[PDB]
């Protein structure tokens, strides 16, 4: 069973990457199961809705009372040393919020890090249907 643990903001980096203090150490987190358009894309640089996604994450995270991280059941870091987590701002999952607003797609999923996959697919379906942002 997953559980939430506390963390503190250091810096929002991008739509899908944030640096947090977690168990007393600065650590970079990559949001599980979502892909946002990027402003720091390694090959492309700045994509459409990149700035919008980055602004949404920034605002949501900087204005929260409480930030929690929730690891999935599998590997907890990727090959770049980033924590792979669901991030909650005042009990709302940022990963879901991005997908719901049409500012992220559901990623390619790597089992067993896929606990909230169905929930996120449902939000993406709704965003598509409403033609929000990426889907417009």
């Amino acid at each position: 069973k997953l559980h939430k643990e506390p963390a503190t903001l250091i810096k929002a980096i991008d739509g899908d990457t944030v640096k947090l203090m977690y168990k007393g150490q600065p650590m970079t987190f990559r949001l599980l199961l979502v892909d946002t358009p990027e402003t720091k894309h390694p090959k492309k640089g700045v994509e459409k809705y990149g700035p919008e996604a980055s602004a949404f994450t920034k605002k949501m995270i900087e204005n929260a009372k409480k930030i929690e991280v929730e690891f999935d059941k599998g590997q907890r870091t990727d090959k770049y040393g980033r924590g792979l987590a669901y991030i909650y701002a005042d009990g709302k999952m940022l990963n879901e919020a991005l997908v719901r607003q049409g500012l992220a797609k559901v990623a390619y999923v790597y089992k067993p890090n896929n606990t909230h996959e169905q929930h996120l697919r449902k939000s993406e379906a709704q965003a598509k249907k409403e033609k929000l942002n990426i889907w417009s």
